[PDB]
């Protein structure tokens, strides 16, 4: 069956890791526990198609950095994830939406812009300007909440249509 590998990227607590164990576990993980590079695999139906997900969950921390290039290689589609309550976190999916392009060398690689946090009252990005960035690489943008499971499934679902429409 078809394996997706789509890889999960942003700044540093932008809920990458609540993301993808919503999406695998089912559960939200309130607790802090910052990444290095952890995989996760389910089988899963999208659009009728049983398929596996492979989520390789990476750092936001400053001192994995050098970690990207490896795994930007080998990752089919890209989750570029920010916090709709932190717009430093938007303004870093600029670096990483960047760097995956300079490591796969192609302009056009399989991605989705991901809004996280969107249970969260106090919202410092709107909607309109995220969509506004998608807008501007090509790509889907989805809202997320990892705390309710809002929308996760869309996020990742929505980067396996685009990794299967290219
Ligand atoms: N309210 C709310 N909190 C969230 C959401 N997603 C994550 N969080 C919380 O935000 C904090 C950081 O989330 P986490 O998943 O560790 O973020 P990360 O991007 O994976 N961190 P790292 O870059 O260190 O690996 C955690 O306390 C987590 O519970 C969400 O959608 N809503
Ligand atoms: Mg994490």
């Amino acid at each position: 069956m078809t394996e997706y590998k789509l890889v999960v990227v942003g700044a540093g607590g932008v809920g990458k890791s609540a993301l993808t164990i919503q999406l695998i576990q089912n559960h939200f993980v309130d607790e802090y526990d910052p990444t290095i590079e952890d995989s996760y695999r389910k089988q899963v139906v999208i659009d009728g198609e049983t398929c596996l997900l492979d989520i390789l969950d990476t750092a936001g921390q400053e001192e994995y950095s050098a970690m990207r290039d490896q795994y930007m290689r080998t990752g089919e589609g890209f989750l570029c994830v920010f916090a709709i309550n932190n717009t430093k976190s938007f303004e870093d999916i600029h670096q990483y939406r960047e760097q995956i392009k300079r490591v796969k060398d192609s302009d056009d690689v399989p991605m989705v812009l991901v809004g996280n946090k969107c249970d969260l009252a106090a919202r410092t990005v709107e909607s309109r300007q995220a969509q506004d960035l998608a807008r501007s690489y090509g790509i889907p943008y989805i809202e997320t909440s990892a705390k309710t499971r809002q929308g996760v499934e869309d996020a990742f679902y929505t980067l396996v249509r685009e990794i299967r429409q290219h």
